DNA sequence: GGGGGAAGGATTCT
DNA sequence: ACGAATCCTTCCCCC
């Protein structure tokens, strides 16, 4: 009659993996950190388990502030490659439940189980079978969301987290479209949430009382059509494979700088790691990205009529870096590169 | 008018 | 006080 989407989101992923790899951590507050090297505990928290998030320690806060709060918790350096491989294996399993699987991030995917189930009961049961299987195979708990479309599947999981499973039937979808704060709609951050308030829109439904063109004028057409769809209970994007369209590395310097020679080593380090990661991929475009001292972001790039060799990336990146320092007077704090337009 | 594409910045999100 | 997709606006070349 319509689509049946099942969304899967692993719980406090990075930290749970640290637990799996060292179960003696369970029960204790675990904090996976991103150490910037600027000083002792400079950096931010990538994520934390619930035992630590109930005290305010979470993704985003400085490491120093988290220690102010939980001086005795366990602080571990982020090990991105490890969580990715654990993630891949879990994605492979889900893959065994549908052909139409959309891997949205390192720890979440949507499955189109439209022709694997009939009605939500079976759907609900396919959920447990999945949770139970990932738990057994990898000992990772995950939350499951099930609804008529990706957006509501996602919302379903946010509401059941953690270690939960939830269904939002078409009847209930019609309540959310009236009761759900527009801000909690995926893809609607602070900037959009506030533009929406100023226009009197606090709930999805409200997007129906406003003139379309005004919406578009205030938050863009893409975002306007998006909200109106969900609002008209007509949203139906299909689950679909998504391949990486960009690869890059950005690093924080020990000190902010404008001296080309102090910045080069970091930039070159970024290019190295990036190329290593490109694997058998050849980019036609390169961008140099810089985070200025006032945590602002400037970038300069160029697209070549052919692929980019490492030597070409080294040379071109230095020129783009020079463009930045020239057109922007602020000191540079973070420097990096991003490659795209793969051949 | 429109199409096509490329830069650079804005937003979001995990 | 730390990697990546989508979208918006402007600028440009041109039939
Ligand atoms: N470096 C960095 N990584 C993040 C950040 N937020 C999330 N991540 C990465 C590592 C986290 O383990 C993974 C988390 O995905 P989610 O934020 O959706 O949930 P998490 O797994 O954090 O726990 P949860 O979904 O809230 O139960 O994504 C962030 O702000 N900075
Ligand atoms: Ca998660
Ligand atoms: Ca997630
Ligand atoms: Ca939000
Ligand atoms: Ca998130």
């Amino acid at each position: 009659h319509h689509m049946i989407v099942l969304f899967v989101d692993f719980d406090y992923f990075y930290a749970q993996v640290e637990e799996v790899l060292n179960p003696s951590l369970k029960g204790k507050p675990v904090v996976v950190c991103v150490f910037s090297g600027r000083f002792e505990d400079s950096g931010a928290v990538a994520t934390a388990n619930y035992e630590a998030r109930k005290f305010g320690v979470k993704a985003g806060i400085p490491i120093v502030e988290a220690k102010k709060i939980l001086p005795n918790a366990v602080y571990l350096p982020m090990r991105k490659e490890v969580y990715q491989q654990v993630s891949s294996r879990i994605m492979n399993l889900l893959r065994e439940y549908s052909e139409k699987i959309e891997i949205a991030s390192i720890d979440e995917a949507y499955l189109d189980i439209s022709d694997k189930v009939r009605d939500y009961r079976e759907a609900y049961n396919l959920g447990l079978e999945i949770k139970n299987k990932i738990l057994e195979k990898e000992k990772i708990t995950v939350t499951v969301g099930i609804s008529k479309n990706k957006v509501f599947a996602k919302i379903a999981a946010d509401m059941a987290k953690p270690n939960g499973i939830k269904v939002i039937d078409d009847e209930e979808v019609k309540r959310l479209i009236r009761e759900l704060d527009i801000a909690d709609v995926p893809g609607i951050g602070n900037i959009t949430a506030e533009k929406l308030k100023k226009l009197g829109i606090n709930k999805l439904v409200d997007t129906l009382s406003i003139e379309f063109d005004k919406l578009k004028g205030m938050i863009g057409e893409a975002k306007a059509k998006y909200l109106i769809s969900l609002a008209r209970d007509e949203y139906n994007e299909p689950i679909r494979t998504r391949v990486r369209k960009s690869i890059g590395r950005i690093v924080t310097m020990k000190r902010n700088s404008r001296n080309l020679e102090e910045i080069k080593p970091y930039l070159f380090r970024a290019i190295e790691e990036s190329y290593y990661k490109l694997d058998k991929r050849i980019p036609k475009a390169i961008h140099v990205v810089a985070v200025t001292e006032d945590l602002d972001i400037v970038s300069r790039g160029r697209t070549f009529p052919h692929g980019i060799s490492k030597e070409t990336a080294y040379s071109e990146s230095v020129k783009l870096l020079q463009k930045i320092l020239e057109e922007d007077e602020r000191k540079i704090r973070r420097i990096g590169v991003r490659f795209s337009k793969f051949i």
